[PDB]
């Protein structure tokens, strides 16, 4: 298991426009493309992705490039924040690949608020950082993806992926 394997798990793989959990425009492997509700604006930034015309429609490769860069981003992302490095470099391989995760879905924005978790996940204390983690809109609104995320912080270990 890595995190390529694991996130391709949460996301999926579509390669026509979709619809997120949230409603938004995305496509590939978690490629969000924009937050707009038109048609045409996601279109437009799916063609400036890819660099052509797609036509709402991309291919697998196009995909699995989308998702390269996308994780590679989402870590940059990581160790450029302040808040975020410091955390992100006290856990063990396993729960990194917990951190990219939750990045990736919320961006580095959404993370930065589970301020009480990271200080928790700091100091090692995962069973206290499991239940704070789980007291969020991110838990209620896609349980069951947060719940494999919140056990691999847990335990270290990729049993939640089986
Ligand atoms: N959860 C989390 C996210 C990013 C970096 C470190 C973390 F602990
Ligand atoms: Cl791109
Ligand atoms: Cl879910």
């Amino acid at each position: 298991m890595n995190i390529f394997e694991m996130l391709r798990i949460d996301e999926g793989l579509r390669l026509k426009i979709y619809k997120d959990t949230e409603g938004y425009y995305t496509i590939g492997i978690g490629h969000l493309l924009t937050k707009s509700p038109s048609l045409n604006a996601a279109k437009s930034e799916l063609d400036k992705a890819i660099g052509r015309n797609c036509n709402g429609v991309i291919t697998k490769d196009e995909a699995e490039k989308l998702f390269n860069q996308d994780v590679d981003a989402a870590v940059r992302g990581i160790l450029r924040n302040a808040k975020l490095k410091p955390v992100y470099d006290s856990l063990d391989a396993v729960r990194r690949c917990a951190a990219i995760n939750q990045v990736f879905q919320m961006g580095e924005t959404g993370v930065a608020g589970f301020t009480n978790s990271l200080r928790m996940l700091q100091q090692k204390r995962w069973d206290e950082a499991a239940v704070n983690l789980a007291k969020s809109r991110w838990y209620n609104q896609t349980p069951n993806r947060a719940k494999r995320v919140i056990t691999t912080f847990r335990t270290g270990t990729w049993d939640a992926y089986k």
